[PDB]
């Protein structure tokens, strides 16, 4: 197994290892002990948290650190998901509206916004996602 503690506490455990490039398991703690799992293959790790028929994937290293996806299987009222590398924000939307954005902090934490409902501007404040389950329910 491998271990990493990122400078701000947050980890990254990689296990099952077969060539290092490629890891059958490897589970990622952000703060609040939000974590994701996934595996490592072909150099990339991708790590997620599933919702119904939503599944957020959290992608790192990629000649482009990370990179944050969202799938939805869905027909109708899916969610899409588009990243911003340079804010790491990653704004949802249902449909054709944008509905909140999702800030990954550098401290390891995360937050998230609501947009009005013309799905244009950001509304009130920021609020930090304290579990799993609230993280979940932002994907609702």
């Amino acid at each position: 197994s491998k271990k990493l503690t990122r400078s701000n506490g947050t980890t990254l455990e990689y296990s099952q290892i077969t060539d290092a490039d490629n890891a059958t398991k490897a589970v990622e703690t952000l703060k609040n002990s939000i974590k994701l799992e996934g595996s490592l293959v072909v150099g990339k790790t991708t790590v997620e948290i599933k919702e119904g028929t939503v599944t957020l994937k959290r992608e790192i290293e990629k000649d482009g650190k990370v990179k944050v996806f969202l799938n939805d299987t869905a027909g109708s009222n899916k969610k899409t998901g588009k990243w911003e590398d340079s804010t790491s924000t990653l704004t949802i939307s249902a449909d054709s509206k944008k509905t909140k954005d999702l800030v990954f902090l550098t401290d390891g934490t995360i937050t998230v916004q609501q947009y009005n409902t013309a799905g244009t501007s950001l509304e009130g404040s920021a609020s930090e996602i304290k579990n799993l389950s609230e993280l979940k329910n932002a994907l609702k």
